[PDB]
């Protein structure tokens, strides 16, 4: 079982479900081999009824679609595609929250309201929208106007682009068209190019492709913005990961998909609930988090973390999932078959997200503390008909410290420079203590043993001295790993990044050091990490493609990753993918994504599926960021 | 060669393309099979980077998707992903023509006007936009404005939907959920449902898939609105069609797309140039359509139809096509390959879609004439070039009587009853001259012959006594055949709808008949279809699934035949699709859209690949809603 989860709690997961017949994920990956070459390389397209056409890789014909389509244009037509589908999730969760916004203000929704309102008043000094003497309440008013805005064609651009970037990144951007004029305009005009006998011009497609990441990337800036206006902006917490934070004695609720509107409130509803609880014979509610609403309520409020993206079936094996709290995006839809066999109660929330066989709740958020007590009380139903049911919980969880928002790393480098916060990062990273930056992102993935990519590269970058950040599915591998947890921090780090974890940490009255890895949040919140980089930028009077910080999508799944490393390189950030994207069987586009697009944006793409090799690709990305910059490596 | 097209010049081209040694789209369909199972079934899906999965449509494993999506699932989702990709297309061509009467009317782009003051102020009318006492110009601002803001969401939902279908149709599709909220906000919501770990419910999903393609039928109908504000509503015109139209001493200028934005433009300018022309040698430069902006042309210019669809290499194979002038959709990106081997001069003029190969001119609305003298002169010097070589054009061409918009047809009806128009037709349609009205529309395809399919259903549905009405390829297919020509009514048409169409030619001072069928236009044009439907819907006061009108995309091929179909279903017409979509592979899905479809909206699919059985089921459908009518039949 270590072939398909380095994770022991999952691996011991997988023997309970092979003698209780239980179909897994891996299962179902077993039996789809050999997989379709034509579309693992991506040749292959159905874009019309003329179809399905494919090109052989090498060899003879098929050689050309029956339109005409060359290899490049198939190619670039469907990743193009993927690329629209990522901005449409990010940027339609996004879109809830601007409504749930609007909608708190105007009082029509009050278990929802402004929380932070110091970043309220900053975004929307950001934004340009008038502060002095408004009521908060119609600040937020224009602040969601502004947001819903920026779905559409207007008199300027996506402002959730050309607002949150270095003025000089937004001038290379636009001197190569590649600034979103509007979300969903862009991914319509996506969807319009890449159908039959439209776009057909590797280059300008690919081309079209990076703007609609920017759309993406203004998508996630906009969803991490407006929760931390009505969920509150991060700050340092502790908490534990794994699937020992459930509890065979109390009602387990796991919050499962992205979106925490409905999350966040099942938080607050389920304390009030613990003398309900302890009535039906739990010791209280126990909710924790999958994937990334579990991350959400992690950041926010410590809630422990269950399991992530590729083993999330596994917590329901355990007999002790009481209920599971679906919103939408990379929830697995054999969830709904395995709960006949598991006795979990899943259940949909969303209009646009259900699944055959899953109880639906219609969530309103002008209702939600009705619909979180209905949810509750379905989940406490179910723990009592477990009473006296035999459950297998592994008795294995980390201890992680989480909660970086980018305003918590300002806030802690603050204490040992108060004017100047960055400046201790920045002379860290000149003198050496810290290399360089990487952001891991991203999901799991079947084709990869689970975690296995994140954490071998990871501990390569942090023996030389990378300060590592993680979100998502990477943040979720990370912290089962006890990359969070500052007690590893000698066994993990170099010694410069070990003196300047312990400095910050000690000035911030820990007497420890910050974990290994620092926890910036959910897949929305990478728009942390570029926020962060973008300060940097702007203290060094530089862009970003002269700075040592890259990414990796180590075990990448989702479209919406396929977005995120392609708004990462748009912005000038080296980009490792660790699975093959559907680029292979073109080779015209990937020197184009790999190599050409350096001379676009200054990011470009790194393929590189041998996690060693991966981890020295990107020290060799990042050490020539370092002598570009002029400094020892 | 009878076995690849049915017309009798694409088959002379089709052997002079063998002898010469130049690839066709047969040549490339054959290089294709046996194409993938899969694919053509519907069970495949790439929506991560887990895939591909596929299903076997039977058999053993594997059965279900990797991260357990079913059968059901993986082709709803597919064909959802067509809908939005359909919707993007007819969308991204309304909202360009949107942007283009805002231009012309601030004074921006004087190549481009209001043309039809009265078509303006019946639309502003239509969506509640004040008229008395306004300028035209801000009255057109207002009607802009508003096709822009049906992209997005709003207090309204999409005006181009509600205002024109019957109160009782948007009753029943508000009542399931199915009217649109926004264009652009429906194809990315699809996007989004559509992607990993989201919806996975067939019947969620198709709901959506129906939603989404009444944003594509907003599109179509915005568009035809905009275009003929700007360049006029049409009227009865006479023309021909087929590659004979094309001259061996002229210039000899292909307009090929969609949008005719570019392209009446160039039939203004092309008059303006013909003794530039004359001086290099030609006649003067003779303009010929292909595809929709060939019909956008012909219906109100009366420009010949070269060819269409998968026939369009076959003008370049003539040798006499010195210019191809491309804005986008159905353009094979063939051509700019071909255009090496046969001295055609194959031009690009939009951003979002180019050719590798082909000259781009870049297009500006404020600068058209300009940029259509530039492509001209290329045309020119192309057709110097060409002086003393030999070419082969078919001596092959149809009479073509074409322009019938809805306001044509109504005026033409109105010499027969002056303040009641729609009576005649309905006294016919009472009395049996008029059986039914059966909407061809849509591609050819090259799995299908031809045309085959379109000529053998309409010759038996004209027998039937059927008003046959067609746009788009399906108007292409007929008019090459003969079916726009009044000569051939004797021929085609059964003695009660011969009667029907020679009283209304004679009452329009024509000594002779109207056409066998009529041509209402482009693919977008297939709105003027609706707005005939809901007019005469209107009159009876019924609703639209209770009317002896059927649809038929004989031989679709482009994703926005599958939205045309969808939203033909859902309006509430039986829709015959004559190519199989990717849906075969669900039973389920299968049922939902040919049977229990018609519980939601009284439409629904009739899947039928054999013409004569197709006619018969599509006769059956008619003669049920005769009876639901309490008619004979
Ligand atoms: S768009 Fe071209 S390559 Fe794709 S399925 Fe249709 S014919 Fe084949
Ligand atoms: S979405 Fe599911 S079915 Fe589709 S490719 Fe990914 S794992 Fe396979
Ligand atoms: S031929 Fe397998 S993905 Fe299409
Ligand atoms: S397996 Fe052929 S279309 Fe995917
Ligand atoms: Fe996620
Ligand atoms: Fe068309
Ligand atoms: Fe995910
Ligand atoms: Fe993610
Ligand atoms: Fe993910
Ligand atoms: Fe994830
Ligand atoms: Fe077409
Ligand atoms: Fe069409
Ligand atoms: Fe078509
Ligand atoms: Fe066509
Ligand atoms: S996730
Ligand atoms: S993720
Ligand atoms: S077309
Ligand atoms: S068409």
């Amino acid at each position: 079982q270590n072939l398909k989860s380095t994770d022991r709690a999952v691996q011991q997961m997988l023997d309970k479900a092979k003698r209780e017949g239980i179909q897994t994920v891996w299962d179902r990956y077993e039996a789809m081999k050999p997989q379709c070459g034509f579309g693992e390389t991506g040749l292959c397209c159905r874009h019309c009824l003329q179809g399905p056409c494919r090109i052989n890789p090498f060899g003879d014909e098929p050689k050309v679609g029956i339109c005409g389509a060359t290899a490049e244009v198939i190619v670039a037509r469907g990743l193009d595609r993927s690329i629209a589908a990522g901005a449409a999730g990010h940027s339609g969760h996004a879109k809830h929250l601007a409504h749930t916004l609007k909608k708190a203000v105007q009082g029509k929704a009050a278990s929802y309201m402004i929380k932070d309102r110091t970043k309220l008043h900053s975004i929307a000094k950001r934004l340009g929208i008038p502060t002095e003497g408004q009521k908060d309440e119609d600040i937020a008013l224009e602040v969601a106007k502004a947001a819903l805005a920026d779905f559409h064609e207007k008199d300027t651009p996506v402002l959730w682009v050309t607002t949150v970037l270095p003025p000089s990144r937004v001038k290379v951007l636009s001197a190569h068209g590649l600034i979103p004029a509007g979300i969903d305009h862009e991914i319509a005009e996506i969807m319009h190019r890449t159908s039959m006998g439209c776009d057909a011009d590797a280059q300008n497609l690919l081309l079209g492709g990076l703007r609609c990441s920017l759309a993406d990337l203004a998508g996630c800036y906009m969803g991490t913005d407006l929760a931390d206006i009505l969920f509150g902006t991060p700050a340092p917490v502790v908490t534990e990961s794994n699937l020992g934070v459930l509890k065979a004695d109390a009602v387990n609720v796991a919050v499962h998909g992205h979106n925490p509107v409905l999350s966040d409130i099942i938080v607050s509803v389920s304390k009030e609930m613990e003398n309900e609880a302890r009535a039906a014979g739990a010791t209280g509610i126990n909710v924790v988090g999958i994937c990334c609403t579990g991350n959400e309520v992690l950041m926010r409020h410590g809630i422990p973390a269950c399991t992530h993206s590729v083993s999330q079936e596994m917590a329901m094996i355990t007999g002790a999932l009481d209920a599971m709290i679906l919103d939408y995006q990379c929830i697995q839809p054999s969830v709904a078959t395995i709960a006949e066999c598991t006795g979990t109660t899943v259940i949909t929330t969303m209009e646009m997200s259900k699944i055959t066989g899953a109880t639906h709740v219609n969530f309103a958020e002008e209702a939600a503390v009705e619909n979180a007590k209905q949810i509750l009380r379905l989940a406490i139903d179910t723990f009592k008909r477990r009473k006296g049911k035999p459950v297998e919980i592994p008795n294995i969880k980390t201890k992680v410290v989480a909660g970086f928002s980018t305003e918590a790393i300002i806030n802690a480098l603050s204490k040992l420079n108060a004017n100047d916060p960055l400046k201790p990062l920045i002379d860290n990273v000149v003198n050496g203590n810290i290399r360089g930056v990487c952001l891991f992102a991203g999901c799991n993935n079947v084709k990869v043993p689970q975690d296995q990519n994140f954490t071998t590269i990871a501990r390569k970058l942090l023996k030389q001295n990378v300060l590592v950040v993680a979100t998502g599915c990477g943040a979720g591998a990370l912290m089962r790993h006890g990359f969070m947890d500052p007690a590893n921090v000698d066994e993990l780090c170099g010694d410069g990044l070990k003196a300047v974890l312990t400095a910050i940490g000690e000035a911030n009255g820990l007497g420890g050091p910050l974990p290994p890895v620092l926890h910036m949040g959910s897949c929305v919140d990478n728009s942390r990490a570029v926020a962060l980089v973008a300060a940097l930028a702007n203290r060094l009077g530089v862009d970003l493609d002269r700075l040592p910080v890259v990414a990796s999508a180590a075990e990448a799944m989702h479209e919406k990753a396929v977005a995120i490393g392609t708004w990462a390189v748009t912005i000038g950030l080296p980009t490792h993918i660790g699975v093959l994207p559907p680029i292979t069987g073109s080779l015209p586009v990937t020197q184009i994504l790999t190599s050409s697009v350096k001379d676009i944006t200054g990011g470009y793409f790194i393929v590189e599926l041998d996690p060693e090799t991966a981890a020295d690709k990107l020290l060799a990305a990042i050490n020539e960021r370092r002598a570009g910059l002029g400094l020892p490596w």
